[PDB]
């Protein structure tokens, strides 16, 4: 039903609030963490991806013990994004794996994810390694230029439950309003007939705005928002995006 | 697509709020006439269903008189909710329609709510009236048990254009979850294939309650909120209300 985090328990209440970093080197990953260290969210994320020369770990895990050491009560997700799902590198899946095992073994991070497209053998394996570690997975899966249609959401969110997801998520792109009904529509239906555990779902753009706020009753556990000033279409502000969503839950 | 009211222009920028006044004496209206000055909203609705002497054609213009007295900036709605689609009080057919043509005659309502299953007959001959006092005529239809099909939702906002309604207002009772985003389905498809002027939809309850907030990008061009108390099911604090529809319109 819930998949508790530290303190932070995911799936009950209001959804939470994840908010996502962005550095190429070990100064920027801390200067960007001092920047989101007073803000109001749930969840840091950190977008590896972003981090440049991933293949050295021990690089890599030094800039993570940074973001610990400036942020102390917050669960921290380690995403390194795949640029065939709209990150900035690709990394062989051996190479993938092998950077997730590491964040694993360090115990400096509370979350990994994995991309359902990864391959069902290394992503279920991965799962295992990082629940020995008491490391939650969220399974993820993007699509930044459409929408499939809501059969085929339901059915990628319930493979992340097979797979052994903590917590599915999936993230899509409208092309018109009709494609936000579409993916509300299978948060709804997963949620209701298939979910045994907590989901995340988002519909992109300032279009999709609204999957952003309605989690709570749809279905949707958590949901991104920005600390930065200037934030991209559709990424409320995560001051506003609280206030939103207390809104919602106090109604 | 727009319809301007005083200096309102209805169906441009975030959705516009209005909030519905009850009060069963002139005592009564005057005195929430006074509360409601210190709210933000838009437009004043009278629910003069909640009255007690409607049938006394001078009692009711004197109440509306009083209200114009205090609300001066604010385009007043003159809405005779019927028993029938979820009203306090029914009325014969007569009754009902010249209750409506003597708010038209007063010169002090802005617009008038007329229901679209009065009878055809009734509802153009009493839009006419309207017109030719340069009154402008929310049309609509209730259905506080139930959703009907996404398709029947459109072909009633459509009959309501047919009969020369200046704004098609529908409001649902959702069963289930899904049933609220038939009612976004319908917004989005009345506006996609019909709509060639502003038009109104909510899911009523606590369920709906997302349909009273994402009017700008599905297509609603107004919500209702509530003062103290709420005229219908599913309506937030009006602050709480203008709130969200902010960050949402800047999103
Ligand atoms: O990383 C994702 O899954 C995001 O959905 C990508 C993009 O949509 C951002 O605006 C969101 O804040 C997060
Ligand atoms: O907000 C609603 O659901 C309402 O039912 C909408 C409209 O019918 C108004 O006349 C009511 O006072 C409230
Ligand atoms: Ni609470
Ligand atoms: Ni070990
Ligand atoms: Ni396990
Ligand atoms: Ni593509
Ligand atoms: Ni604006
Ligand atoms: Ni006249």
């Amino acid at each position: 039903k819930t998949v508790t985090v530290r303190d932070l328990v995911v799936g009950e209440g209001a959804p939470k609030i994840i908010v996502s970093l962005m550095g190429k080197t070990i100064t920027d990953v801390k200067s960007e963490a001092l920047a989101y260290r007073e803000a109001d969210f749930d969840i840091l994320e950190w977008r590896v991806d972003h981090f440049a020369n991933v293949t050295t770990a021990e690089s890599v895990l030094e800039a993570a013990g940074a973001i610990r050491e400036i942020i102390t009560d917050k669960p921290l997700l380690f995403t390194f994004r795949s640029a065939k799902e709209g990150g900035e590198q690709a990394l062989t899946t051996g190479q993938y794996i092998d950077l997730n095992r590491a964040a694993v073994d360090s115990g400096l991070v509370d979350m990994i994810d994995l991309e359902l497209f990864t391959g069902d053998d290394e992503v279920k394996a991965t799962v295992g390694y990082a629940h020995q570690h008491n490391v939650a997975v969220i399974m993820s899966n993007h699509d930044f230029h459409k929408t499939p249609a809501a059969e085929e959401i339901v059915q990628r969110l319930r493979k992340m439950q097979e797979l052994g997801a903590d917590i599915p998520k999936i993230a899509v792109m409208p092309q018109t309003k009709a494609d936000v009904l579409t993916l509300l529509t299978a948060t709804v239906e997963m949620q209701e007939r298939y979910a045994d555990r907590p989901i995340i779902t988002m519909s992109m753009s300032k279009t999709g705005v609204i999957s952003r706020l309605a989690g709570e009753v749809f279905g949707s556990a958590a949901t991104f928002g920005a600390v930065k000033k200037a934030s991209a279409p559709g990424q409320i502000s995560v001051a506003d995006l609280r206030t939103v969503l207390t809104i919602l839950h106090q109604a």
